[PDB]
């Protein structure tokens, strides 16, 4: 018949593996672009090492399964190739194919090498009038005897759940079945089995009672999204907890390798909590560095001279992989930190009222503020009088040197806003304040001034059960002052609000509303939508490395004695408190327009550009994100209506339906009966659902994760812990504010040790890897043969490229100063593209850090 020409592109384990790639990190992509040939070790793949077998998409055998044509082995290396690129090795392989064998549509691969490799692609240079077929793989191929079923890959062509090619139908449903792989057994590194399980692996019951943590999800007290199932043996002292392991399983392929050493961020983070944390505390349990800061100047010295420690420790936390890049130093005993953008221009601006309020709109947590409708603000808590009652905010003390409006008119004109942190911490406060932490539940009323700037009017510091629990809310309301002890008091007052905000942001805005919430969709997508499905291809890029970064969090971030419990206010009740907040989480309210309206920050107004009128126009996060959200909406809508002819073609889609059902009923199973879930019946419901998922994985996480060090790298500006209560007016504490307010501020906020852990961790989190795939229409190569989709994708990147310039001119507009503030820090967090490193910009396609 003939002999089809195929070219296989792969990558060897050495190239992507951290343990062996800890040599290159200064520059990647270059180095003669490993054409494969030079330093030939590739002969190893030749011979009886790897075999491929074509599956016909047009010719079906006895039953109806496509005809397979002779296992062919790799023959020879292709030295160069126009589009080879770094770390890749090409191989030639011709297949025995007759004219009457049909068109290939999938292939099987066997790896007899005893050392996995990353298969990249396969291209076929056909026979009849049919063009070149491309197979995009990007998957690790492990030894052939470990599988029992044999790895299968499908060509470029995207087909609806019809599973289209008849000879290909049973191959499509079979692999999907392989992806679910039942729900029994312990998962191994080489497996690609996606399944759910509850959060029952965060504590360590065997090591103690002090170490057990409540089971998150599967119950009504602490509901939570499901997480990827790992099959470890249960804890001994507890059948419902999973035993800890220094290695958490995630389906192979969800774990992304890198070419550069400095890009294994999860590796850096694991090392900080395993090598750096333990080594760091010994120097404090010693005396090389005092346990506390004594002045602000001593804090500013962290990014200048750094912190001197015994060279014995430095020669240990310096030569190690990935950190050898992150950590700054001079030589012997001097761990420095890069200066955060917050003080690069002015070192004092963070203390200004205008900066404190501006950060509620353009900061690390710009998602909470809400337009105040009634007065005084009331709680949403139960019958414990203060929720039934309200807030004790002084209506007698609102609006000093500003507007001569009443509280009734200010609300009518929509000039009053609220940053409510009262309810979430309240029920755990008596418990939190029993430890070494002393916190308050807070509230802060802000006023919109004529110049467009926001200004905090009053802060209410509330405590629990003043002689009770019922009819309880020991509140105190503090007002702004610019001098005398009253100003040192006010400064401390803001630190109480911020300690609440930083913790709410870390656990909710960030971990919960992003990392936690997105994982069940990833499991749902892989278990039910075939790689070939159009929706699968729309979703995939936004899932990259999410399960891997989350697996690390469960292991050392949000675990029993992790960094989060040790650095944030909510302490050991950190994660469980976020499950209590999950209670109020509603999918549809995650869309930017809905969220804004929900918080009263925007009203529906058809005349306006995005269909909504903003209550505060100088609102960076909102103004910018609305542009990106709309870009996402248009792209998903164009993409969806390209494959779905009518609403009935959607309802007929078995893969899409089984996917959503399992997502609602299992993935976010604690909310299966929620009335707000979209029904996958209309095409506009699928557009909305997909837009929310993408928004969450890209722009929401970006706006939330990337300003962490730039704003919070200065612990004074974003303290994460409160150690003291507000100084008693006549006590020796009050006299200390008068004497040394700086040291008074330092004893109230996060201690020195925890500050070094926080800076280390949020420094890694806020950095962009060099091989980051950005929202800016970035994908990888030929993900689909559908020319129409490719074009709709280019249009997407094009509107993003235009949005970028658009955001750039706003930062140069001096009338919009909530974008810069006294700190002179232009809001660049929502710009799509970035270079690498601590760049206060860049929107990755997915939650990768
Ligand atoms: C537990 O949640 C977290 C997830 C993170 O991933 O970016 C980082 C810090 C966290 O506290
Ligand atoms: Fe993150």
């Amino acid at each position: 018949g003939h002999k089809i020409k195929g070219t296989v592109v792969l990558m060897r384990k050495n190239v992507l593996d951290v343990n062996s790639v800890t040599s290159v990190g200064g520059i990647i992509g270059q180095g003669l672009d490993l054409v494969g040939s030079t330093l030939d070790t590739l002969t190893a793949f030749l011979g009886r090492s790897v075999s491929l077998q074509l599956i016909s998409a047009t010719k079906a055998d006895a039953n109806g399964k496509g005809k397979l044509g002779k296992a062919t082995f790799l023959e020879g290396i292709i030295t160069s190739l126009p589009t080879l690129g770094a770390g890749q090795s090409a191989f030639k392989i011709n297949f025995e194919w007759d004219d009457g064998s049909g068109i290939p549509g999938a292939f099987y691969i066997k790896n007899f090498m005893q050392t996995e490799f990353f298969l990249v692609s396969l291209t076929l240079e056909d026979i009849p009038n049919h063009g070149s077929i491309h197979f995009v793989c990007n998957s690790w191929i492990y030894n052939a005897k470990l599988f029992k079923s044999d790895r299968i890959f499908f060509a470029n062509q995207t087909y609806l759940p019809s599973e289209t090619p008849a000879p290909l139908v049973k191959y499509r449903e079979e692999e999907l079945h392989n992806l679910r792989g039942d729900g029994t057994g312990e998962r191994k590194e080489w497996e690609r089995i996606y399944d759910y399980d509850v959060y029952n692996d965060l504590g360590d019951p065997d090591k103690g009672e002090n170490h057990a943590r409540p089971v998150l999800g599967g119950n009504d007290t602490f509901p939570y999204p499901r997480r990827g199932r790992t099959g470890r043996k249960p804890t001994r002292k507890d059948p419902n907890s999973e035993s800890r392991s220094n290695d958490v399983y995630l389906p192979r392929d969800e774990a992304f390798g890198h070419l550069k050493s400095s890009d294994f961020l999860t590796y850096g983070l694991k090392s900080v909590s395993q090598n750096v944390l333990p080594l760091l505390q010994s120097a404090f349990d010693l005396n090389f560095t005092p346990r506390e800061f004594d002045s602000f100047d001593e804090v500013h010295g962290l990014y200048s001279g750094g912190i001197k420690l015994p060279t014995d420790i430095i020669s240990k936390i310096s030569p190690l992989p990935v950190l050898k890049e992150i950590f700054r130093t001079d030589g012997e005993q001097a761990l420095k930190f890069p200066p955060p953008k917050v003080i690069q221009v002015s070192k004092s601006a963070w203390m200004t009222d205008e900066e404190f309020a501006r950060e509620m709109l353009a900061g690390v947590n710009p998602n909470l503020i809400r337009c105040l409708k009634d007065f005084p603000p009331r709680s949403k808590l139960d019958s414990q009088v203060y929720g039934d009652h309200t807030s004790q905010i002084t209506k007698e003390h609102l609006e000093p040197n500003l507007e001569g409006l009443t509280v009734d008119e200010a609300i009518q004109n929509k000039r009053l806003f609220l940053l409510d942190h009262h309810d979430p911490i309240m029920p755990y406060l008596r418990r939190i304040n029993a430890t070494s932490t002393k916190a308050y539940a807070t509230r802060t009323i802000l006023f919109l001034k004529n110049d467009g700037t926001l200004r905090p009017l009053a802060i209410e510091l509330s405590l629990p059960h003043p002689q009770g629990d019922q009819s309880g809310a020991f509140s105190q309301v503090f007002l702004p002052a610019d001098e005398g002890v009253e100003s040192s008091i006010w400064l401390l007052a803001k630190a109480y609000v911020v300690v609440n905000d930083s913790c709410y942001h870390q656990l909710v805005s960030h971990w919960l509303n992003t990392h936690a919430v997105v994982e069940p969709f990833i499991i749902a997508t892989n278990r039910h939508l075939s790689v070939v499905h159009p929706i699968y291809k729309l979703l995939h890029p936004h899932y990259r490395d999410t399960m891997n970064i989350n697996g690390l969090a469960r292991l050392s971030l949000v675990n029993d004695g992790g960094v989060i419990e040790q650095t944030f206010l909510w302490g050991r009740y950190s994660v469980e408190m976020s499950a209590v907040v999950y209670k109020d989480w509603v999918f549809t309210d995650q869309a930017l327009p809905a969220d804004l309206i929900k918080r009263g920050m925007a009203i529906e107004d058809p005349s306006c550009p995005h269909g909504i009128r903003l209550v505060i126009e100088d609102y960076p996060y909102t103004v910018d994100g609305l542009e990106i959200w709309d870009a996402i909406k248009t792209w998903v809508h164009e993409y969806v209506f390209l494959y779905y002819k009518s609403d009935d073609t959607l309802r007929e889609d078995p893969e899409l339906q089984a996917c959503w059902k399992e997502l609602v009923e299992v993935g976010h199973g604690d909310k299966k009966n929620e009335p707000w879930w979209p029904k996958m019946q209309t095409r506009e419901e699928l557009v909305e659902a997909c837009a929310i998922i993408i928004w969450t994985a890209s722009a929401l996480h970006a706006a939330v994760n990337f300003g962490q060090y730039p704003y919070g790298g200065l612990i004074l500006n974003r303290p994460t812990l409160s150690r003291r209560f507000m100084p008693e007016k006549g006590s020796a504490e009050y006299e200390e504010l008068r004497k040394n307010p700086q040291k008074a501020y330092l004893k109230t906020i996060t201690p020195k040790f925890q500050t070094l852990i926080d800076l280390s961790v949020i420094e890694i989190l806020s950095r962009h890897a060099s091989d980051e795939v950005y929202l800016g229409e970035r994908d990888n190569p030929n993900w689909t043969s559908d020319t129409r989709a490719l074009e709709a994708f280019k249009r997407f990147g094009n509107k993003l490229a235009q949005i970028e310039n658009k955001l750039s001119e706003r930062n140069n507009d001096e009338k919009l100063r909530n974008r810069c503030g006294p700190v002179q820090m232009p809001y660049t967090l929502l710009l799509p593209s970035s270079k690498e490193g601590l760049t206060f910009r860049g929107i990755p396609n997915s939650i990768s850090i």
